[PDB]
């Protein structure tokens, strides 16, 4: 294998053979891919049109170089929250918090970003939450808070290559995708969300892939989280198999909201929307907060229990509902400040 | 305009707005553009398609950074012999071309393709990295120059060390043929992408050059006694796609295997056998390459019937081999050459 035999097979708009994203992403990983071949290949993946198959070796090779958390410190149930990105991070931030409050381990990935818009990091910061630890303080912050997050930065130091690329060309690649598909702590379940439908299914292929109970979730209104403003499209993924849907919040006595009203801010708006929705400010934001909730925790669900979609999804909406309206989370996310300040 | 909203239009399938890939290529230009950005838009263009207006664009920016040659030095019908993407036939068939009365001006780099022969001349004793006062009195007193790329197009530093490393074909691979720093008005142009081929065409359109566009129906940037080719005919603004199938003119059909490269030695040997009037498929290619560019300097001055335009160049340039025309330029190129020192 080489760059131009790679790259020129997907200029030619052909999908890779096996193994050939999964060299690139090798070369990229240890520092041997020029900054010029690691852009050609985000890109010419991206406009080509990645497969499953394919993300599925980026993410592979790159978990491949993270380092891991400590032998058996992540609970078999530990779920994911979070969408692959205008962003949501306000909301995949709050529907955590709720859903560690409800008695499911969370554990999170991401990065500070350079964006006006707040990554995921920021807005915990901003919320007093200490975000840079290493795998044994991550693994006790889930044992003793419940939740946890991984500093993309410390858990894939060899990432940086690419991750300066992606910086230098801005322009949202199949790279994007690598986020949810590589959280140190490899959870079995989660809540992800896609802005693309073609993408979203992809990444469905890939956690199908895995031992996974996930939904891969679409708003209709291009959202990377269950929308509340319309329809979603879902793709339910558990046992190896994909359940795509249409999913439609008004069944469960959601009010239609506008696009404007859920998108986030920078991190001190987010951190404001936060403290405002988990002291039971009600509105469009805690609704769309508690619908992804509780879609993370149908997922969690889907791992053991045998509950069917719909009684599954109205026991995740009381849960997630009620955590807030109990001060659950208002109180976990002190008890998350507590452990870092000590 | 920005990287990410230039790449963002072009991995979104879109045409640029105006003055986009401009404002792109003076990035390139000027030393501002990352390795990344770069290999990032030279890959989403081609990807994309992309039109006239944007190639267009890129070569006149290019050209604007160019060395030229000095004022009223470049005789008016003077032409091209040159490609992009076996032996090398163009720097034979432009010194037939030449030989013939029609002052050639080549752009040309450091093998097969029509856009090379720098390395051939060099073997032949031809002095090739010569400034524009040089390629200027070349022109006066052989009838030939040759413009050394990287001598003339020094700011495209940059962007050639990034199509190397990213190995894969681009639209960049257009701009050599469209930025030869004499302008030539006329020329024989080769394209191994018929893709490419008639975007280029396009931008010579606009030009209002004459010009032959001359793809391989075999991916060959040349004509050859191999199989027919297609032949963008450009003139008076106007675009004509066209076959040509060389036994229409009594060529025998040959086998790619008889054209066979070597070092520039063995290229070098080539040469001195046909403009000696050594007979084979490699004399007959160099016969119709030279009688195209010399159709094409017909279309400078004149509407011409296609059939009877080619047979008269094909007789112009079998002339200027067997009078031993063709040799004694060759000679009269070399002698120039060495007199330069003293
Ligand atoms: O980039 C993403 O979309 C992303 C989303 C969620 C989680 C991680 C993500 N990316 C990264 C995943 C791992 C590492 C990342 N970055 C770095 C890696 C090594 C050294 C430095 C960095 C850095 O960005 O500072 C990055 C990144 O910032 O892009
Ligand atoms: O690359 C082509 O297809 C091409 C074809 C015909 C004429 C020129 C062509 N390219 C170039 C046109 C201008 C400059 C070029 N290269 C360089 C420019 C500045 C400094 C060095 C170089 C170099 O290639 O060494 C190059 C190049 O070799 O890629």
């Amino acid at each position: 294998p080489s760059w131009p035999q790679i790259l020129g097979r997907l200029t030619d708009n052909r999908d890779l053979a096996r193994g050939q994203a999964a060299w690139a992403m090798d070369q990229i990983m240890t520092g041997n891919a020029r900054p010029a071949q690691i852009a050609a290949f985000a890109v010419a993946m991206t406009m080509k049109a990645p497969t499953a198959d394919e993300v599925g070796e980026l993410a592979g090779v790159m978990l491949s170089h993270a380092h891991p958390l400590p032998a058996d410190t992540v609970p078999d149930d530990a779920v994911d929250v979070v969408g692959t990105g205008v962003n949501t991070v306000n909301l995949s931030t709050m529907a955590a918090i709720v859903v560690a409050a409800a008695g499911v381990p969370v554990v999170k990935h991401g990065n500070r970003a350079a964006s006006s818009l707040s990554g995921g990091a920021d807005t915990l910061e901003a919320l007093g939450v200490r975000i840079d630890l290493g795998p044994d303080l991550v693994a006790r912050s889930l044992a003793e808070v419940g939740i946890g997050f991984c500093f993309a930065p410390r858990f894939h130091p060899s990432y940086r290559h690419a991750a300066a690329v992606r910086r230098e060309i801005g322009v949202p690649t199949v790279f994007n995708l690598l986020g949810p598909l590589t959280n140190p702590a490899r959870p079995r379940a989660g809540l992800i969300g896609c802005a693309f439908a073609d993408l979203a299914e992809v990444m469905a292929g890939v956690f199908a892939a895995r031992r996974s109970s996930v939904l891969v979730v679409h708003g209709d209104d291009g959202l990377d989280e269950l929308t509340t403003t319309t329809t979603s499209t879902i793709w339910r993924v558990a046992a190896g198999s994909v359940d795509k849907l249409t999913f439609d919040p008004a069944g469960f006595g959601f009010a239609r909201a506008q696009l404007d009203q859920l998108a986030g801010g920078d991190a001190q708006a987010n951190a404001a929307a936060v403290r405002a929705v988990l002291g039971g400010a009600r509105g469009p934001v805690r609704d769309a907060v508690v619908l992804n909730a509780a879609g993370a925790i149908v997922a969690h669900a889907g791992l053991s229990s045998r509950a069917e979609w719909l009684p599954a999804w109205e026991e995740g909406l009381r849960r997630a509902s009620a955590a807030i309206d109990t001060g659950a989370a208002e109180q976990l996310l002190a008890r998350w400040v507590r452990f870092g300040r000590q």
